[PDB]
């Protein structure tokens, strides 16, 4: 899907997290945002549509992905350890992750 549909898909399942009734739930809404966070990682955003697919702006674009990437995956072992709270506190820390992209290219 392209770009903005992968955001949706982020926003939308990191509210979920912050709902989370119970493990299941947190596990499902994170492994939704890793396949929506590494989709979105293969778009070129809007303002760098003119920029090339080795530019220093896309690498540091799809960087900003790897470390989004990251932090969900810690989130999972967190969940698969049983420790949901423990997980929606890093759902909510991934934010940093979220906020800084926006800035420099939303
Ligand atoms: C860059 C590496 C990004 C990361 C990490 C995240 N987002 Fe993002 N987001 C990015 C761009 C360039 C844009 C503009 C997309 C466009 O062309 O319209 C966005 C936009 C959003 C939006 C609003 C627009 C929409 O999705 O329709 C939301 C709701 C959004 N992003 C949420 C979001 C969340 C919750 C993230 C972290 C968990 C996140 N984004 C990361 C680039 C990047």
């Amino acid at each position: 899907a392209d770009l903005e549909d992968n955001m949706e898909t982020l926003n939308d399942n990191l509210k979920v997290i912050e709902k989370a009734d119970n493990a299941a739930q947190v596990k499902d809404a994170l492994t939704k945002m890793r396949a929506a966070a590494l989709d979105a990682q293969k778009a070129t955003p809007p303002k760098l549509e003119d920029k090339s697919p080795d530019s220093p702006e896309m690498w540091d674009f799809r960087h900003g992905f790897d470390i989004l990437v990251g932090q969900i995956d810690d989130a999972l072992k967190l969940a698969n350890e049983g420790k949901v709270k423990e997980a929606q506190a890093a759902a909510e820390q991934l934010k940093t992750t979220c906020n800084a992209c926006h800035q420099k290219y939303r």
